Formats: structure tokens, C-alpha cells, sequence
RNA sequence: GAAACAGGGUCAGCUUGCCGUAGGUGGCAUCGCCCUCGUAAAA
């Protein structure tokens, strides 16, 4: 009942205000966001990175998911808004400009479908004119605050837009609407079928959302990677079959809870720990009964 | 839901006195004493 039991815990998360992310969002960290007003070019430039024992990456933020580079056309694909220096700001860092570039070309044409997609959000008409003249904030990643000079908790900076000052453009309302209805249209697209966890038909998830915590390196739960593994031809990640909402479900359900208080972290073996009625008031005891 | 290695090896070694010494001693009557006796045996 691994899976669906993981599902169970998301519903719980997110029914009983545990803030989790809403289908369509993963909790990233922030180390800068960028303040703008309706034209931007450089408003502010707001440091989010301090924080705990170390200068860490920013505040916990559900903007929308990491869509993941996975290499070689890395450019291709870029996050909606929150995004890495070379996307965002086409920041150098090094020779790999050019790529950087090709990223900022591919991050604009997302904000730009962004703006297309979604209009009359004064955030992406902000963030467009903003890539417009990003010479605004070309002297200020050098001149505000930095990205620890390579690629290092200044990267995956983002956008928030003054008059909010609290709420992100990524995570504002109306990008989120769009972000959601995207996730679902693009499920639409693909094959319905069938949940290993609501059972319904639904779109399967290649590409189980790597939780984060068990594995030094975020991992996925699943993911049948390698050639032997994929067993009757449905040959990536729909050897299992799960549906990518639940996907998203238990994906983030397992995160939260391997970053919980519930991770009593037996030496290699991490051990998370529901509550099917969530709060049991021993979900958060029993790591500390068992360590 | 087939085919699938825990693996390929890795001195506990190297070495180290249980020793240097250390009275069983000093010493203490076997004693004090006691009839083999009373006796029957020259065929």
C-alpha cells in the first residue's frame, strides 16, 4: 500500500492546512528574488539567502515545479518563472554563456507564452520587459548581490513584483491558475492510464519526482532507469504506472515527511512515518521514540 | 514482473623479565607407674 498510502498522507497534507504544495508546485528554495514593478529593470533586488547554520538558499517558496534540465539540451527546458542565473538574467558565470543565453532565449519564450498564455498579470508583462533590458539587473548581479560564482545558492534566484512584497509572481495567483490548468492540459495530452494508487485512469508520470532525503542526491522512489528493469515494454516509468496527479501526490507527501520531524534516520535506513488520521500526535513522537 | 555475484583480496600485527626479596619461626619431659602373675606335669 506503499504508494497509496503516501497518497493517502498527501490528501491529508493538504486538506488539514500543512500548506503543501497544490499539484502543481514544489516548496523550492529562492536564494534572491528579483522586485519589480509593472517595466522592472532592476525595481530592487531582494536577498532571501539568509538563513539557517549556513547562508542557505532563500525562503521556502511553493513556486512551480522544477521541470528538469537532464542535460544536453538543458537550454530547452526552462522553470516557469524561478529559474537558474543563465536562464533568468542570462548571467554568465563562465564561457557557458552562450548556452546561458540559449537558456535566457528558451526562459524568455516560456515567460513570453507566459505573458501569452496568461495576459493582464502585471508579473510576466514585468518579467517580459524585464528580459527586454535585463542590462538593468546586468550590472546588478554584480552590483546588488552574487551567485557564489559558478553555479552555487544564488542560482535558482526569482521574480516578485512590489505592491505584493510577500506573495511571489511564481506563486501569485494567477500564474498559479495557469501552472495548474497547465499540468493538467498537458496530462490531458498524454495516455490515461492507470493510477497504481487511485486506481482510476489517469496520466501516467515518467519521471517519478526524485523525492528528496533518503539518498545523499534526491532520488526517485521509483524509477524503473535502467534497460533490464523496464519489464513489458512500457519500457521507462510507465513499467509502473502511476498517475502523475497522484504522482505529484505521493511524490511531495514522501518529501515532506523525509523532511520532517518524522525522519528518524536509522544510519542509512530513513525511516518516514505517517499518520492515515494524520497527527496522531505520535506521527512527530515516534522518531523521537525511536531515536 | 523473465536474465541478475557480492563481489575481485586485506599478517594483527611489530615486541614486552613477573619481577627485584621475603627466617616458620622462637620452643615445648612422654609422660609420672605397673610383680607373669599366683600353679599344675616323673609317665
Amino acid at each position: 500500500m506503499i504508494l497509496h498510502a503516501l497518497t493517502q498522507y498527501y490528501q491529508r497534507k493538504a486538506e488539514s492546512d500543512g500548506g503543501i504544495a497544490q499539484e502543481g508546485f514544489e516548496n523550492k528554495e529562492i536564494p534572491f528574488i528579483i522586485v519589480i514593478d509593472k517595466q522592472g529593470n532592476f525595481i530592487q533586488l531582494e536577498d532571501t539567502r539568509e538563513l539557517k547554520v549556513k547562508k542557505k538558499v532563500g525562503r521556502t517558496f511553493l513556486v512551480p515545479k522544477g521541470l528538469g534540465r537532464s542535460g544536453s539540451k538543458s537550454y530547452e527546458v526552462s522553470n516557469l518563472l524561478w529559474d537558474h542565473y543563465g536562464y533568468v538574467l542570462a548571467y554568465a558565470g563562465e564561457k557557458g554563456q552562450e548556452q546561458a543565453d540559449k537558456q535566457h532565449a528558451s526562459f524568455t519564450a516560456k515567460v513570453n507564452e507566459l505573458k501569452q498564455a496568461l495576459p493582464d498579470d502585471a508579473g510576466v508583462t514585468a518579467v517580459a520587459a524585464f528580459l527586454s533590458s535585463a542590462e538593468e539587473k546586468s550590472k546588478v548581479m554584480q552590483a546588488a548581490n552574487w551567485a557564489e560564482c559558478a553555479k552555487v545558492k544564488g542560482c535558482n534566484l526569482s521574480f516578485r513584483l512590489v505592491d505584493e512584497a510577500v506573495d511571489l509572481v511564481c506563486q501569485s495567483k494567477a500564474v498559479r491558475e495557469y501552472v495548474s490548468q497547465a499540468n493538467q492540459t498537458q496530462s490531458d495530452n498524454a495516455q490515461k492510464g492507470i493510477c497504481l494508487v487511485t486506481g482510476k485512469a489517469a496520466p501516467i508520470a515518467r519521471l517519478h519526482n526524485a523525492v528528496k532525503g533518503v539518498n545523499a542526491k534526491p532520488a526517485p522512489f521509483a524509477s524503473v532507469n535502467l534497460s533490464a528493469f523496464e519489464s513489458y515494454g512500457k519500457e521507462q516509468g510507465f513499467a509502473f504506472p502511476i498517475g502523475e496527479q497522484a504522482m505529484f501526490e505521493y511524490t511531495t507527501a514522501l518529501n515532506t515527511l523525509l523532511a520532517g520531524e518524522n525522519r528518524f534516520r536509522i544510519g542509512d535506513v530513513t525511516t518516514v512515518c505517517w499518520g492515515a488520521k494524520r497527527t496522531p500526535l505520535e506521527e512527530s513522537l515516534a522518531s523521537m521514540i525511536n531515536g
